[PDB]
RNA sequence: GGCCCGGGGCGGUUCGAUUCCGCCCUGGGCCA
């Protein structure tokens, strides 16, 4: 239909109702009341006590202010003092600091510490600056709320909303940055269009320029950059989304993808038709945290990517997957297999010196000279990628990430054909080859 | 801790490497 109606119905996606919005009033009361027993010097900050928290994500954010002469430690034993007598049930987490998380009232909670300061050049760690990215937010944020979930519920349904590694999108703080700048959803989806990987947005300056590459300004440092953790292809995406939702209005938009768990007998007729070679080197999850395990999965699905280049099996895509227990890179080949002997170039005719050494190595075939340089026939060590790929991962397990390398280096395999449809890699695989459905 | 980027002290591969493939420091950024 046409857009303003499609939004107005897309707001019952992304508004909490009564209900949640007064689960959480009553719950952010209580909090401030055993805070307050305590006599402790809080700040309510993040999506709730602005208002902008999408539905069903309910989550109140504490930062605790200490002054700035307190030692590091000071505020991580005080901290956890606090938390703990504070909160129903804790539970502590890690980012840079230790902090501490839980429930009250049935509701989300995070208490971290950070030390109160005046003038955002004395911060020391990320929670520092939190307090005052609130400040400059809230006077500038209402009545814009509305706005702010629309944007929020459309990239999440489009898997690209948080800003942590597994999804390198926008972070809520860049959200509400696009609505103050932009005023609306609708003004933020219509002017995204035109966006470039070379798109500097300077919201303190009120201007759009073009520079080294997407740059979203922090109001409160010109030097920090609010998207620096997007990806360019998921801003690719969202540039993509907006041509598409304009053109299109759809409150399908606004709703998450339908998993599709293709009939793994569908599948394997797919990869016939094909031709190509697919295949997965699994390995046991490192006991790590989502921050550290996929930027390693990246970077080994990255480097076995261009070992499969660089040794000529035509790798089309790349892709990866982490369940509980283990991981899986996954791959297609277009060349099933390769003869073992290839083609190396030689020294030009002119320089008997380098020729000699050339044609003095103990060769199977005899080499021989085209357009003015010489070349040999040689045999590869390998005809296959999967071939290729078990002699690269047990011979370069390092490289491959501290975490994720060690784990191969302990145990790894290579799964391909029907074994592989098997396994819990599918969906990936789906969305690799771009099969539609 | 990890990942990315930008600099400095070594092997294997190759006729031939700073330049390919990798292993041991210094400054920036990111999840923060």
């Amino acid at each position: 239909m046409k857009v303003e109606e499609i939004l107005e119905k897309a707001l019952e996606l992304v508004i909490p109702d009564e209900e949640e919005v007064r689960k959480g009033r009553e719950a952010e009361e209580e909090l401030r009341r055993r805070l307050d027993e305590l006599g402790v010097e809080y700040v309510f900050v993040g999506s709730y006590a602005r208002n902008t928290w999408l539905k069903g994500s309910l989550e109140i954010d504490v930062f605790l202010l200490f002054p700035e002469e307190f030692s590091k430690e000071e505020l991580r034993e005080r901290g956890l003092e606090i938390g703990k007598a504070v909160l129903d049930s804790y539970e502590i987490r890690y980012a840079e600091h230790p902090y501490v998380h839980g429930v009250v009232k049935g509701v989300e909670v995070d208490v971290v510490p950070c030390y109160k300061l005046k003038e955002p050049k004395n911060i020391k760690s990320a929670v520092d600056r939190t307090p005052f990215h609130h400040k400059w937010l809230e006077g500038r944020i209402k009545g814009k709320e509305n706005e702010v979930r629309l944007l929020k519920g459309f990239l999440k349904a489009n898997g690209i909303y948080g800003a942590e590694y597994k999804v390198r999108g926008f972070s809520g703080y860049l959200c509400e940055l696009l609505i103050v700048f932009y005023g609306s959803f609708l003004e933020t989806v219509k002017n995204a269009r035109r966006w470039t990987r070379r798109t500097v947005i300077d919201v303190a300056k009120g201007e759009v320029r073009k520079g080294e590459e997407f740059f979203v300004v922090d109001p409160v440092d010109e030097k920090r950059n609010v998207a620096a953790n997007l990806s360019l292809d998921n801003l690719a995406r969202f540039v993509h989304l907006c041509r598409e939702f304009m053109e299109a209005p759809s409150l399908g938009f606004f709703k998450p993808k339908h998993p599709l768990e293709i009939e793994p007998e569908r599948l394997r007729k797919i990869v016939e038709e094909r031709g190509t070679a697919v295949f997965a080197v699994k390995f046991r999850k490192p006991d790590i945290v989502d921050d550290n395990l996929y930027p390693q999965l990246e970077r080994a699905s990255r480097k076995i990517f261009e070992f499969l280049e660089r040794e000529n099996f035509m790798p089309l895509r790349s892709a990866f997957k982490a369940s509980e227990e283990f991981c899986y890179l996954l791959f297609e080949c277009q060349i099933k297999e390769i003869s073992r002997v290839f083609r190396r170039m030689g020294p030009q005719f002119e320089d008997e010196r380098n020729v000699k050494k050339f044609l003095s190595r103990n060769r199977a075939f005899r080499p021989f000279i085209e357009n003015g340089r010489w070349w040999a026939f040689e045999m590869r060590k390998f005809t296959t990628p999967e071939e290729g790929v078990r002699s690269y991962a047990s011979t370069h397990w390092h490289t491959l990430g501290k975490n994720v390398g060690e784990s191969i280096r302990e145990y790894f395999e290579i799964i391909s054909g029907e074994k592989l449809f098997k396994e819990p890699v599918t969906a990936e695989l789906c969305e690799m080859m771009g099969v539609k459905d």
